[PDB]
């Protein structure tokens, strides 16, 4: 084996022998923030916190609820084919990264898309802090204060605040993000599929040329490729495997992940830190909020752009 | 290539840690941070942090040798002795560079303490690492309180694995090296200069494989190397003098970034897991430290692939 194999065998074998990230933590009362600032946060350890919340919105939000409260206001929410939005698909023998139909609607629209299942997929997933921009009255429903806990060991106040509701045909492929993540399900639940990032050489990650869906006049829909002014494609590096139903024999690597499944209920809330990859499946018309916090810069970034730089093509 | 596989992907390691500046200082507090602060800002970050005229222990002013020798009840204590102020240090015969052992002898304090004043004889250390103070030595423990160290000892979140007294020659100079402890250290009386450099720039400095010796005496008292044998036994150690680095030999070290801290009495410096350290000394410094084990997390198995990846 080369080099770099070998190099990679020893990360891997150390952090299984170790356990590192190797399950997400349980806990049944939300922790100190010393606890959370030792045990999750410095670790790089996911947590989920059962019944944390009790917040007014867990009860209180229900399509029903949203429509008679802001039933009218307009909101941004994006449509598929396919129940991926930012994901992958194929047209005319080419895989693309697809970007999802953005449009405005109101949220009583919104709802009675989601109640139609023979129409395309509808989700409300923009993130930009769509909670603090589009729907600020909701607020008076949250007690941001009791995620103190968390927000200590950040030290910062939180850069996004998100609102998601969504069909259970939506569903989002796993990717990585650089901020730490404090996730609150309302209404419903969220499965989550988490693969720790040291586990990078394992994950199957490939260049695709970008695209965004759009609906022809006759109302098919269709893949534009996005294009820059010198029309050259542009192009997105995103995880090549489906983790519902991996295709080993394409990707024999992936044999070597170890996957983390958690199902977050309404109440809970899960911790997942910076860069952990995560595909997200929901039940329908699930509802949930999310805080974003950038991320605290040390040296596991820099191994982690060495990593990339040994998995490279 | 013109790089291996490896060596680029130690640039890319190497680069994004200049950019980011990671391990670039030593944080300077000059008040003790709370638990929380500790955790999230040094603890969390693998980050260095000295804290200035941060313990007021009685020892700080009272450890003199007269009042140790007293306390003590002149008891015999262990004491590092070398020719050259190189314990656990490189040196050569016979045209064989060996990483040497101290010798280890047993004397009274009281004597120790005449070696010392002797600037014509042999360089002493007390240096028995272990837990020396807690073991040792304990009636000098009522002379600190350290609980005063929680602010730290809460992110470990475990008791010592060790607590150690130092009292040194200024010619007694601790030579590069890293440990896989948390490390909180102590001056009482005198300073402490210390040069870091942190762990993810382990490719920058360079190491070596020496056959293991120790210090022994002649018949006239003369000191000489005796190589260490268990059937040929050798240990890796960092190659360059960072005091004056030979920049012609190890063209990689100028990549390197060392830290310089003066560690005063009554100051605290936490040297995390792993970071490199060379360590020099005022005449008759006296400092006591506190490891704790390490708890893995994802930083270590890097820092072990790392380990592999420059293995030399
Ligand atoms: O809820 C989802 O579908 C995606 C959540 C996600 O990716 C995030 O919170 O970063
Ligand atoms: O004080 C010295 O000479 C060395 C201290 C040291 O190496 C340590 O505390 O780990
Ligand atoms: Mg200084
Ligand atoms: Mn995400
Ligand atoms: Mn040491």
């Amino acid at each position: 084996m080369s080099e770099v194999e070998r190099a990679l065998d020893v990360l891997l074998q150390e952090a299984e022998e170790l356990c590192i990230g190797s399950s997400v933590v349980e806990l049944d009362r939300i922790p100190t923030a010393l606890e959370f600032c030792r045990e999750f946060y410095s670790k790089n350890q996911p947590v989920v916190i059962r019944k944390a919340l009790n917040w007014p919105a867990i009860g209180k939000w229900t399509p029903k609820y949203l429509i008679e409260a802001l039933g009218d206001r307009s909101v941004d929410v994006a449509i598929t084919p396919n129940g991926y939005a930012d994901g992958l698909a194929t047209q005319n023998g080419q895989e693309y990264f697809v970007l999802p139909l953005e449009t405005k609607m109101k949220l009583s629209e919104v709802v009675r898309r989601l109640d139609d299942p023979t129409g395309a997929v509808h989700y409300i997933q923009k993130q930009n802090s769509n909670l603090s921009v589009d729907l600020p009255e909701l607020a008076a429903d949250l007690r941001v204060s009791d995620l103190d806990f968390a927000q200590q060991s950040f030290n910062k106040p939180p850069d996004a605040v998100n609102f998601w509701l969504g069909d259970e045909r939506a569903v989002t492929s796993m990717h990585k993000d650089p901020y730490e993540n404090v996730y609150c399900v309302i209404s419903g639940h969220k499965d989550f599929v988490l693969i720790p990032p040291h586990q990078l050489s394992c994950v199957p990650r490939g260049i695709y040329p970008t695209g965004v869906y759009k609906t022809s006049d006759s109302g098919q829909f269709y893949i534009e490729p996005l294009r820059d002014e010198e029309g050259s494609d542009q192009f997105t590096e995103w995880v090549s495997v489906d983790p519902l139903s991996p295709d080993l024999a394409k990707y024999p690597e992936y044999a070597r992940a170890k996957p983390l499944k958690v199902r977050v209920h309404a109440g809970d809330i899960l911790y997942l830190p910076n860069y952990w990859f995560h595909h997200v499946s929901q039940s329908h018309k699930c509802i949930a909020v999310n805080f974003w916090y950038d991320l605290d810069y040390d040296s596991r970034y820099c191994y982690y752009r060495m990593l990339e730089q040994m998995t490279s093509a």
